[PDB]
């Protein structure tokens, strides 16, 4: 069972309201929604899935919201996107109960950031995971090699030969929002 974004390569992150709207208009399927307002939240999730498009839910960047167990019962029971990205562990384990794609956020920060990342990895078992940034092939290279969990890669990509790059790499997809390259591909 390969995860649900087969064949698709980039996976528009929005920043906006208004950037939702600009993807909103593409044929690409699933997209990703980076900062958002609890408020506000419920109706964006349902809108987007309205215009069949599959959200990946930023479970940190909920302004107002936790990443707490309780905060993550609230995005699986009553917001409902189609996943979540977390870069805490609590949560992958809390999402994967509720029976939801669960993608764990990693930083190539510095080989200490590596080194607890793939062991938290290892502990919470994530359906995937997104590396940043993505302009690494090579760090992309090294971690698939590792355990297979798939792993999407996002941050800093600016050309398509960089996607092509990362993707070649290991990477099953490319997150972005570089506006240029989401009507590219």
């Amino acid at each position: 069972l390969e995860l649900p974004f087969s064949n698709q390569s980039i996976i528009p992150a929005a920043h906006n309201q208004k950037d939702m709207e600009k993807i909103l208009e593409l044929d690409l399927t699933y997209m990703v929604m980076l900062e958002t307002h609890v408020a506000q939240l419920k109706a964006l999730v349902k809108y987007a899935q309205a215009g069949g498009k599959k959200v990946l839910l930023h479970a940190d960047l909920v302004n107002g919201l936790k990443n707490d167990d309780y905060a993550i019962d609230f995005l699986c029971t009553e917001i409902c996107p189609d996943g979540i990205i977390s870069t805490r562990g609590n949560a992958i384990m809390k999402a994967k109960q509720h029976k939801m794609l669960a993608i764990q956020r990693l930083f190539m920060i510095d080989s200490s950031a590596y080194n607890k990342g793939v062991a938290l990895i290892q502990k919470v078992q994530p359906d995937c995971i997104e590396l940043l940034p993505g302009i690494i092939p090579e760090q992309v290279q090294k971690m698939t090699q590792k355990l297979h969990i798939p792993v999407i890669a996002g941050g800093l990509i600016e050309t398509s030969e960089q996607v092509n790059q990362v993707i070649a790499s290991g990477a099953i997809a490319v997150t972005t929002s570089n506006k240029h390259l989401w009507e590219g591909h």
